C-alpha cells in the first residue's frame, strides 16, 4: 500500500512576505533527515529559497531551515549547466515549469529548459544521489557551490572527486562551525576549476576565501548519464566519508524505492477511508510535514553509536541530537502526535535535549542548530513532561528536573527566549509587568503559568518535597493576574499593579505575541474550568468564544509599523477575529467541549478543516511552523486534540474520514469508524468505545493504547444533550487542586 503518493512537497511554496500560505520549500528527505535537499530558485540568503512562481532554479541545495524568518546553515548547492562554464548564479540559473518537474518526498526531478538537462535526486538520512542527463554537447559541466561568509573547495581530479566546507549561518552556531561535504564522480574531468570570489581559476585545484566554488566538466552525447554521489557531515571528512556509506552501491531508481519504503513505513501508521482526493493529499501531506522537525543532528560511529557535533560547545560528544524547531509553536500538538504515534523517535529527541542541557545549561526554545531568539516562553517545560506523562522517559531524570528548576530562575545571557526573561518579576509579583520594557509581557506570563503547571505536575509525579509542589501549584494560577473583569479578557498589567491604559484588545503584539488579547486570552491550556469561572460563567464563557467569530477583524497593528502577513491573513479569511494560522489560538475551538456545548465546537472545526486547508501549491492558511499547523489537521481529521498536554488527554473535535485506522508501536490499533461521515454530517450524535457509551469530550492516552474501536454516529443536526454533564468535561487544574 502506497501513502508517499498523497504527498505533496509543494504545497505551502507559493508564499510571499505579506501573505503566507505555508511559508515552506520541497523538502526532499528521509524523515527528521540530518540534511534535507531542495531545488533552489531564490538567490543565495534568501529565506524564500524556493517559490512556486518563481520562473528559474539556480541549484540543488542542501538545507536546514525551518522556515525564512529563522533562514538557513549548512548550506551549498550543486548546478549542472552546458556551453560556457559560469559560476555566477544568476548566469548558471535555468527556466523551469512545474509541468516538467517531479516532486516527491523520496524524489525530484526537473526538465532545466536552457541547457536541456534532466536532474534527478535521491537522498537518505546524510547522503544523496544526484543523476543528470545531458545532451550531447563537447562542454558540459556541473558547478559546486559552496556559498559565501568564509568556504572551501577542493578538486581532486584521481578521485573524480570534489571536497569542501560551508560555514555561511544565520546564528546560533559556535565559532569552530562547519559542515564537510564530498561529491564523488562516475565520469572523468577533463575540465576543472576552483572558483576564488567570483572569478574562474582553471586549474587550481584548491580555495580557502570567502565564496569558494568549483566547475568541473567533459564531452557528453545525447543522454548521457552522470551520477554524483554526495554526503555531508559536522563532525569532519572522515565522518561525511562515513556517511556516504548510507548510499551503498544503489541507483537512483534504488534509492528512491528505499525511501519511498521509508516513508510509507511512517505514514502507514496511520490509514484514512472514506475521503475524496483532496482530503487524502491533504492529510498525508500534512502527515509528511509532521515528521521533518526537529531534524536529527546525530551521526554514526564506526561502531554503529550515535555521536554528534554540538552546535552549543562545538564539541564532539556521544548520543542523541535534534534541532531545528520553536516549542513555541510545536508543544501545542506536534510533539505530542510524535507521543501518540512516534514514541521511540521522541525518545531519542528528549535525549537529545538532555544533551542539549548538558552542553549549554539551558533547554532549549528556539534551536537552530543552537540557541536562537526567537517568540516567547517556557514551553520546553511541556514538551518535556509531556513526554515522561506519556512514557518516553528519559535515563537520566535527575537532569531532566534539575533543568526544568533551573530554567525557572535564569534567563540566557546573550539570547531572551532562552530560559524565563523577567523570571525576577514573574516569581515576585505573579507576572511579567507591562512597562518594564519586556515586550510580549502577557504572552510570557500566561505561558509560564501553563509550563508551571507542567512542572508542578512532574513534581506531584516523582514526589518532591510538599513545599516545591506547592510553589508550582500556586505558580499555575499566575494567569488570574492578568484577568482583566470589566472586558472579560487578559490585559497588560503595570508593575504598580493598575492595568494597562489605554487598554485595546484589538492591538497586535506588544503585551501579546503574533496576536492580540481576543487570541491570548484563551491559553490556559491546564485549567479551562478556571478560565470560565473567571469570565462568569459557562454561558458569558460561551458567549466571548463565540464573539471572536462574529465580529470584523478590526485591528490595531501600532506595535509592528506595518501590516504583518500574520495580520493580513487574519483578514482574508472571513473568519471574523479567529485566526487559525496563529497558534496560540489553535486549541480554542476544542474549549467548547469544557463549557458543554461539543456541537460547537464540531461545526467550527469542521469549517477550519473544509477551509484553512487546501492540497495546492498555496494551501495553508498562514505558517505551517514545523509540523505544527500540520498536526493539527492530521490529529482534528481524526477527531481529538491535546489540547493540554502533560494529561493523558485528547480532547473530542470531529473527525473528517468515514474509518481511519491507527497503528500504535506497541503492536495494537485503534479504529475509528464513522461510516454516516459525509460534508453535511459533521456533528457526533452519539458514540461508543468498545461497545460502552461515550459520553466524555475527551480520550484518554492509555485506553487508546489498548487498542480496538471506536464508533461514531454522524448526524447533520447538533445533539444539545450529548456531553454537557460536569462528568463529561476534560481535566481542570481548579477542579483538582
Ligand atoms: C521576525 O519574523 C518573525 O516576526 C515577524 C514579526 O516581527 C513575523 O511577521 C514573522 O512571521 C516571524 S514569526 C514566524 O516565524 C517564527 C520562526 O520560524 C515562528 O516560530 C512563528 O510561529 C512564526 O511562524
Amino acid at each position: 500500500k502506497d501513502w508517499t503518493q498523497y504527498v505533496n512537497p509543494l504545497m505551502g511554496s507559493q508564499s510571499t512576505f505579506e501573505l503566507s500560505t505555508g511559508n515552506t520549500y520541497p523538502a526532499i528527505a528521509r524523515p527528521w533527515g540530518m540534511n534535507f535537499w531542495t531545488p533552489q530558485t531564490g538567490k543565495m540568503g534568501d529565506g524564500w529559497q524556493y517559490t512556486y512562481t518563481a520562473n528559474k532554479i539556480r541549484g540543488f541545495k542542501q538545507t536546514h531551515q525551518p522556515s525564512p524568518w529563522i533562514n538557513d546553515y549548512g548550506q551549498f548547492s550543486i548546478m549542472p549547466i552546458v556551453g560556457q562554464p559560469v559560476f555566477d548564479e544568476e548566469k548558471r540559473a535555468s527556466w523551469f515549469a512545474h509541468k516538467g518537474e517531479v516532486a516527491t518526498p523520496y524524489y525530484y526531478k526537473v526538465y532545466l529548459a536552457e541547457h536541456d538537462i534532466v536532474t534527478e535526486m535521491t537522498p537518505t538520512e546524510r547522503a544523496v544521489l544526484f543523476r543528470f542527463t545531458f545532451p550531447e554537447n563537447d562542454h558540459s559541466y556541473v558547478v559546486v557551490d559552496a556559498f559565501d561568509k568564509g568556504s572551501y573547495i577542493k578538486i581532486i581530479p584521481e578521485e573524480n572527486k570534489i571536497i569542501g566546507y560551508t560555514t555561511r549561518n544565520s546564528g546560533g552556531v559556535p565559532e569552530n562551525f562547519k559542515n564537510y561535504f564530498i561529491i564523488e564522480f562516475d565520469k572523468p574531468f577533463t575540465y576543472k576549476a576552483t572558483v576564488e570570489n567570483g572569478n574562474l581559476q582553471e586549474n587550481v585545484a584548491e580555495q580557502t576565501t570567502d565564496h569558494a566554488g568549483a566547475i568541473i566538466g567533459f564531452k557528453t552525447r545525447k543522454g548521457e548519464q552522470v551520477n554524483a554521489r554526495i554526503a555531508s557531515s559536522f563532525i569532519s571528512f572522515e565522518q561525511a566519508a562515513a556517511n556516504m556509506n548510507e548510499l551503498g552501491k544503489d541507483n537512483i531508481e534504488q534509492l528512491a524505492q528505499k525511501g519511498k519504503d521509508a516513508w510509507n513505513q511512517v505514514l502507514g501508521k496511520i490509514e484514512v477511508e472514506g475521503g475524496n482526493l483532496d482530503q487524502y493529499r491533504t492529510f498525508y501531506s500534512c502527515l509528511y510535514r509532521s515528521l521533518l522537525f526537529p531534524r536529527k543532528f546525530y551521526e554514526l560511529d564506526a561502531n554503529g553509536q550515535p555521536i554528534h557535533y554540538s552546535p552549543y560547545n562545538g564539541q564532539v560528544l556521544p548520543g542523541y541530537m535534534f534541532t531545528d524547531t520553536g516549542f513555541w509553536d510545536t508543544f501545542r500538538c506536534l510533539f505530542p502526535l510524535l507521543n501518540l504515534m512516534y514514541p521511540s523517535v521522541n525518545k531519542e529527541m528528549q535525549e537529545g535535549l538532555i544533551n542539549t542541557y548538558l552542553e549549554s545549561g539551558f533547554f532549549p526554545e528556539w534551536a537552530s542548530p543552537g540557541h536562537r531568539g526567537c517568540m516567547v516562553g517556557n514551553n520546553s517545560a511541556s514538551i518535556l513532561v509531556d513526554a515522561y506523562m506519556k512514557g518516553v522517559k528519559v535515563d537520566d531524570i535527575k537532569t531532566l528536573y534539575e533543568g526544568l528548576i533551573h530554567g525557572t530562575e535564569n534567563v540566557h545571557p546573550e539570547v531572551s527566549s532562552t530560559g524565563r526573561l523577567g523570571y525576577e518579576y514573574y516569581n515576585k509579583l505573579g507576572y511579567v509587568p507591562y512597562d518594564v520594557k519586556i515586550n510580549e509581557n502577557a504572552a510570557r506570563t500566561l505561558e509560564y503559568a501553563y509550563d508551571d503547571w507542567c512542572i508542578y505536575r512532574l513534581a506531584k509525579e516523582l514526589k518532591r518535597p510538599k513545599k516545591e509542589i506547592s510553589l508550582f501549584a500556586k505558580r499555575a494560577m499566575n494567569y488570574k493576574n492578568l484577568f482583566d473583569k470589566e472586558s472579560k479578557l487578559m490585559r497588560g498589567r503595570n508593575e504598580d499593579g493598575t492595568f494597562q491604559s489605554p487598554f485595546s484588545p484589538l492591538k497586535w503584539g506588544d503585551a501579546f505575541t503574533e496576536g492580540n488579547s481576543w487570541h491570548y486570552t484563551w491559553s490556559v491550556f491546564h485549567d479551562p474550568q478556571g478560565l470560565i469561572d473567571l469570565m462568569g460563567g459557562k454561558e458569558m464563557f460561551v458567549t466571548m468564544m463565540d464573539s471572536v467569530f462574529a465580529v470584523p477583524p478590526i485591528f490595531d497593528d501600532s506595535y509592528y509599523g506595518q501590516v504583518i502577513h500574520e495580520i493580513r491573513e487574519m483578514t482574508v479569511m472571513n473568519m471574523g477575529n479567529y485566526a487559525h494560522g496563529n497558534q496560540p489560538i489553535q486549541h480554542m475551538i476544542y474549549l467548547y467541549d469544557y463549557a458543554g456545548q461539543p456541537w460547537k465546537a464540531q461545526y467550527w472545526l469542521r469549517q477550519v478543516m473544509d477551509r484553512m486547508y487546501t492540497p495546492g501549491p498555496d494551501g495553508y492558511c498562514g505558517d505551517e511552523d514545523n509540523g505544527q499547523t500540520s498536526a493539527w489537521y492530521v490529529f482534528s481529521a481524526l477527531g481529538f486534540y491535546p489540547v493540554c498536554p502533560g494529561t493523558d488527554e485528547y480532547v473530542m473535535g470531529t473527525p473528517l474520514f468515514k474509518k481511519a485506522t491507527l497503528h500504535f508501536e506497541n503492536g495494537n490499533s485503534l479504529v475509528i469508524d464513522a461510516p454516516n461521515n459525509s460534508t453535511e454530517n459533521f456533528y457526533i450524535d452519539s458514540m461508543s468505545f468498545n461497545g460502552a457509551d461515550h459520553t466524555k469530550n475527551y480520550l484518554r492516552h492509555e485506553d487508546l493504547f489498548k487498542g480496538g474501536t471506536i464508533k461514531v454516529d454522524m448526524s447533520n443536526r447538533p445533539n444539545l444533550n450529548r456531553g454537557t454533564k460536569e462528568e463529561d468535561m476534560p481535566y481542570s487544574f481548579s477542579k483538582e487542586l
